């Protein structure tokens, strides 16, 4: 079910398009879907394999479309619902699963054990593949593919982050899984420099509700290229395709 | 601090621009942050004033800026926080106080009782005037200078829509604020509608939105929308 | 399906009991079930009459039973969903429909329309009939019957209060069900006459969250017999029965 | 500072009563307050801390009282706020501080920062000591004291525990501060544990855990640490 992204960037980005590289985000072209809360629930695997698709039927199909987490951390085999998972056994398994489910069809009820049952799901959502994205081509992805499934090494400053200029620790081991859903550029005082420099960064939509960081999501620092990391983000990368 | 229409749409009008009457979509263009939600408080006026000015910081500054609606809340004194509001008030006062704070600066506390602290805010974000839109130039006034804070006559059957073609009744009196983000056409005969952005979560309409009939030149209001209806300019 | 405040209270309260006035809370004798939110739903009357089957079940049964207002809202007739209803018309239907479900079975979704399916629910938690409340009876009903569902007139300061000693307004007439579920007496200095007075009070299980009022409830004054109304409490008071 | 046990026991014990060590539980004799939630926030320690004083309270002034978790968050110097604590250094500081606040004057916003501001609060609820319960005493310190503040090693079972009888792993060390609220048996003995992350955790917040009629056997390394706050 992978392609891969040297054929695939061919076919979505016009031929004589110029990229830009300083900002793009997905909030403002419609790409982009509520935040969501995992509550107390390893499934953070599911918010963003399922976002990333939600965002991918945004942008394609132009219409609202919210899927259920839930069903995947019942239905997902390769997966081990609160207890954690991986973004391509995710992808795999909606697929193979036929579909995912709407959100009000199977909603979400985290740590309580439940049965998959995709008799409850009326109408299916499927995929047709997934991309893996290389660590030099984020910003391209991102601008002519869509937001990206994306592991990230989360640390407790990460988990306590209530906004602001983020200026925490990174974890050791990719532990996380949220969603690049754009990035930017502004003008920050530089304390090493004693002077204002452009800051160039990633915009991360996570899944601890909107009461966390800035409205549920973050600003996480990167360089013009785009190819520099914080808290290991995007080590594992991946686009859904319809 | 008000501006005048006719002034204000020959500055913003291309020359020989031609309005397309069928649908323009401002989530689509760059030009719409994401949904909010009031909470238990009557701040509606907050956050359709200061959407409108995070939609005009979008439109014109091409990034995203998220504003304080506590802010307002706690410091407009034209306004009564909780207890409601007005569009003009909110824009002077935005205007008299030195501009909006950021979100991150200034978090919103809904009914929470909290005084007014400009202190905490670093940054500090301006509006230059505002401008009322007529009633028969609301598409033109979209497209061109964008989306519009206006008032509503909102029900109970508005309350409680959660998606779907909207059927329900209309209040008697404005009595909510909300913002115009675009308009549209489908064929159901055609139906064409204004998107209208609500700030009851967005697990309220469809994502926090409705779409309300008009016509195609788009005269006709539902819900006496827009009654009162200003763009904030920078 | 009413039964007779004279013929139930005999039954009730042991002879030779004699009645505190003073003070007496459920929350602290294991009669109280967690706050809810009805979110953006005129639903009150429900959250009313299911919370205080609730409480009768921990009293009588001993044992912690959480039921679903939803299908209440969806399957009762008598009442008008998220647009209204009255706590009598709750009861009857509880009683007609064949019992509560519990709230896994059938949880709340507001203001999102569903249709009445009873086969969703494996379990059923019936009562047995209802007693209307005399306002003169308010202490000795809730010391021996249990938490009452009352109707009270909210106004907007009643919705925004945040905790603290109440000043609000009332409301004119009742337009909202809530419950009571203790009462309780503190001295408090008076500005003033400069005497600590006793300040006798009830204190009301609201329905808007645990962020309103004080961990969802607010205390509202009354006297040492009980008597007195603040925000015309328990004008319509009723008490399920097992 | 710190009471002693056996000083303590035989003026709160009375003379010549006899021990139930069967079942009891104080959510029915006035002693437990409602559930409450941490949100994304790692102050178990203030939770716990602070429960065990609104339980006290409510079993010696026989009235609800709910007291400001927040306020040690922001204001316990001993201590870390989001990023954790010690049962011992949260009564240490509310005994230095001057005393709790009202959830009312000081309420609970989690990991949003914050910094001590006890002005926001009229009156003081202050505690006079409190005691180290021994490994021995749990079920006698429960019933003639109350709700024990304690330490547990909470695992990833733990925390998905949505109901029914537990039979998850115990974690690996103590990591987490709850309360002992009671003992019950149903053959089956066990504690009543009061968690702080909300009434959709666990069995509308709690938890049984296995003992036995002593209540010697301790599951999930429960009570490593174990106070009681004192009036
Ligand atoms: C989601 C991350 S979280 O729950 O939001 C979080 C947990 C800890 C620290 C910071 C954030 C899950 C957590 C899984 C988990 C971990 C510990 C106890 C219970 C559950 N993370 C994952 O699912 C990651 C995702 C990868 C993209 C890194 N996968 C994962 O941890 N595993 C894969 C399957 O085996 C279990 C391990
Ligand atoms: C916001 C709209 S709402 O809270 O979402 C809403 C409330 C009631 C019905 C439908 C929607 C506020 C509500 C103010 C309020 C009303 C009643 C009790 C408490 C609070 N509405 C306003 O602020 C409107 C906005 C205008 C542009 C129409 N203004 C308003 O109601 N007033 C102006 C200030 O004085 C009070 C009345
Ligand atoms: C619940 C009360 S509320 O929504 O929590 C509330 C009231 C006042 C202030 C803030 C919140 C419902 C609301 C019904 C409603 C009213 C207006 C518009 C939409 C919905 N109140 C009731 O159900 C009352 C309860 C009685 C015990 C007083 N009943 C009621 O309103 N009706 C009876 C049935 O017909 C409809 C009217
Ligand atoms: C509360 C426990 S918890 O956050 O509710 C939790 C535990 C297990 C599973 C899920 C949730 C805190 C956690 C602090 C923390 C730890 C790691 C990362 C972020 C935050 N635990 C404590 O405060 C314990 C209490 C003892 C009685 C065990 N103490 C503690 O962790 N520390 C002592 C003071 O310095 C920091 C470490």
């Amino acid at each position: 079910y992978e392609a891969n992204y040297e054929d695939v960037i061919k076919k979505y980005k016009p031929a004589d398009a110029k990229l830009d590289r300083i900002a793009y985000d997905w909030r403002l072209h419609g790409g982009v879907t509520p935040v969501k809360d995992q509550a107390l629930c390893g499934s953070c695997w599911a918010f963003s394999s399922v976002g990333s698709v939600e965002s991918q039927y945004a942008i394609r199909k132009k219409a609202l479309f919210l899927f259920s987490e839930q069903e995947l951390v019942d239905c997902s085999v390769k997966n081990n619902g609160c207890y954690g998972g991986y973004i391509t056994n995710a992808f795999d398994d909606m697929i193979d699963l036929g579909g995912l489910c709407s959100q009000d069809d199977y909603p979400y009820v985290s740590n309580l054990p439940e049965t998959c049952n995709l008799k409850r799901c009326n109408e299916r959502y499927t995929i047709k593949s997934y991309v893996s994205i290389p660590d030099d081509k984020f910003k391209e992805a991102l601008r002519y593919l869509g937001p990206i499934s994306i592991s990230i090494a989360a640390s407790d400053d990460f988990a306590f982050y209530r906004g602001g200029f983020y200026d925490g620790e990174c974890g050791a081991a990719p532990n996380h899984a949220v969603i690049l859903v754009g990035y930017g550029m502004k003008d920050i005082y530089n304390e090493d420099t004693g002077r204002m420099e452009k800051f160039y960064y990633y915009i991360i939509k996570n899944s601890w509700g909107s009461d966390w960081g800035e409205g549920g999501y973050i600003n996480l620092e990167t360089d013009e290229n785009g190819y520099k990391k914080t808290c290991s983000i995007g080590t594992e990368a991946y686009v859904p395709l319809l």
